[PDB]
């Protein structure tokens, strides 16, 4: 009949779908889909956590569909080619499927439809993994924000979204379309050892939507009473963990909101209702990035700014290396990679450390790093992920003024007691949190344990001295 493909990609959920549920205003007769991507699955900068996680929101999203009463079909191969063809193959009345914000999905999505128009079907795109889409928040003039204090002003003035209705009572395809669709699609959902990864670290929070949920509810019904100052230590489990849940959509934008804002309403106590306000503000904080990543593109070539293009980075391979591998010598950015290459997901605070330490410290092209974290975590997001980077060299959005973090600093401030530390480095866990904080370890208090690859405070000279000659050059 009139059937309509809703297309799956960072949206793997059935609830709170901005898409889905325009697509089932429109036809009972849903079918969802999901296309396995070559060019995503195959590369380099794929992190096995990310597909593991992956994989198991679609077990469960495959669950939902026929509960709901019709399925998610399975594709493997180039989309702009399988979608049209699979649509025409269905005579589809329309595909839909919610907006992205990176070159790649975008110019894949421009793609899409085009041969979707081509072939006279219907695409329908729709903002959907942001509370405000890049084209709602503007500035007095029309144009983009680079600097997070005027767009967090406007942003927070916007009427907020609220969650839309989970599709029901959905209509399964017939043998007969079954048949004209067969040579397109996948049997089954291939497992984690058959697409040729495999990972046993755990995730944040488990894969799937319904895990998501719960521990949204969780997290706002007390948890995030306390966000300021918990959120700051990464010794203490003061954050949600919901971080590969909004990367892959197990959970909606709208729901996050709504359960934080249900929760600032419920709440009488002051302080309470400050830390769920930070909270909040961590969402705005992530759509400022993605809205650069959407206005700005060539964020993700690199550097930024001018000066930073220039800049005279050394790159001494083994330093990078014993970076990856947790072997430089300061406790808190080893206790912070093992963490990384161990359970694919790093504290926040720990993540500001480790990479003002390659970029200040050792003085590598911060792309090996934003490169060798998107290998690596779950929740792997190159709008976050790039943000983050530029943000170790202010080589990008809302710069600040030239900045060197100090490791012993910033471990005695943010792991006073070392418990973050002894946690990741159990080897370590004889030495006093003194030693563990400022990095200074006796070689037979030491053990196996490597000294610092670097004396920060020589590094921190050569640093600036670079800086200021490249910024006199100019
Ligand atoms: C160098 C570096 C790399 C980073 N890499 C990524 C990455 O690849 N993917 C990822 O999603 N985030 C990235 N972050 C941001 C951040 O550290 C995480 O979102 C966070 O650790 C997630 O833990 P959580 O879910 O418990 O966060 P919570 O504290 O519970 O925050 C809730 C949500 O807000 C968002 N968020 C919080 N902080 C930020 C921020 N700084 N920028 C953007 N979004 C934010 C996330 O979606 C997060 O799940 C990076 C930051 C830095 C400094």
């Amino acid at each position: 009949a009139a059937p309509i493909l809703f297309w799956h990609r960072r949206d793997l959920r059935l609830s709170d779908n901005i898409g889905l549920a325009a697509a089932r205003a429109q036809s009972a007769q849903l079918i969802g889909l999901f296309c396995l991507d070559p060019q995503i699955l195959q590369s380099a900068d794929m992190a096995p956590a990310r597909v593991a996680y992956l994989q198991g929101c679609l077990q469960e999203l495959q669950q939902r569909y026929q509960q709901a009463g019709s399925r998610l079909l399975l594709l493997q191969g180039d989309p702009q080619h399988l979608i049209p063809q699979l649509a025409q193959q269905l005579q589809a009345e329309a595909v839909y499927w919610n907006q992205d914000i990176e070159p790649y999905g975008r110019d894949r999505d421009g793609q899409v439809a085009a041969a979707l128009k081509t072939a006279g079907i219907r695409a329908v795109q729709l903002w959907d993994q942001l509370l405000h889409s890049p084209d709602q928040i503007l500035s007095g003039s029309g144009n983009p924000y680079s600097v997070y204090g005027p767009f967090w002003k406007n942003w927070q003035a916007q009427p907020k979204p609220t969650p839309v209705a989970t599709p029901t009572e959905l209509v399964d395809l017939s043998p007969e379309q079954l048949t004209a669709i067969a040579p397109l699609l996948l049997s089954e959902l291939p497992t984690l050892k058959q697409l040729g990864f495999d990972w046993d670290g755990g995730f944040p929070v488990e894969p799937g939507e319904t895990a998501a949920i719960a521990r949204l509810q969780e997290f706002c019904d007390r948890a995030i009473a306390d966000y300021d100052p918990q959120r700051n230590f990464p010794a203490e489990a003061g954050t949600s963990g919901l971080s590969p849940a909004l990367k892959f959509g197990a959970i909606g934008i709208r729901q996050a909101w709504q359960a934080a804002s249900a929760a600032h309403a419920l709440s009488r106590s002051d302080e309470a209702r400050n830390s769920i306000r930070v909270w909040q503000q961590e969402l705005a904080w992530r759509e400022f990035y993605q809205h650069a990543l959407y206005h700005f593109p060539s964020l993700a070539d690199g550097p930024y700014r001018s000066l930073w293009q220039q800049f005279p980075w050394e790159n001494r391979e083994a330093l990078f290396t014993a970076w990856t591998q947790a072997q430089t010598g300061y406790p808190i950015v080893d206790a912070a990679m093992r963490q990384l290459t161990e359970t694919g997901w790093m504290h926040n605070r720990c993540r500001m450390i480790v990479a003002s330490f390659l970029t200040k410290d050792l003085i590598i092209d911060w792309r090996r790093g934003e490169q060798f974290f998107m290998q690596h975590l779950v929740d792997g997001d190159l709008a976050a992920n790039n943000g983050g980077w530029q943000w170790s060299a202010s080589s990008g959005m809302d710069p600040k003024p030239l900045r060197i973090f100090n490791p012993a600093s910033q471990a005695k401030k943010f792991d006073a007691t070392a418990t973050y530390i002894k946690r990741w480095l159990p080897e370590l866990r004889h030495v006093h949190p003194k030693d563990l904080i400022s990095g200074e370890i006796t070689p037979i208090e030491r053990r196996g344990y490597p000294a610092p690859i670097v004396n920060h405070n020589l590094r921190q000279k050569q640093f600036k001295a670079l800086y200021n000659q490249l910024k006199a050059a100019i």
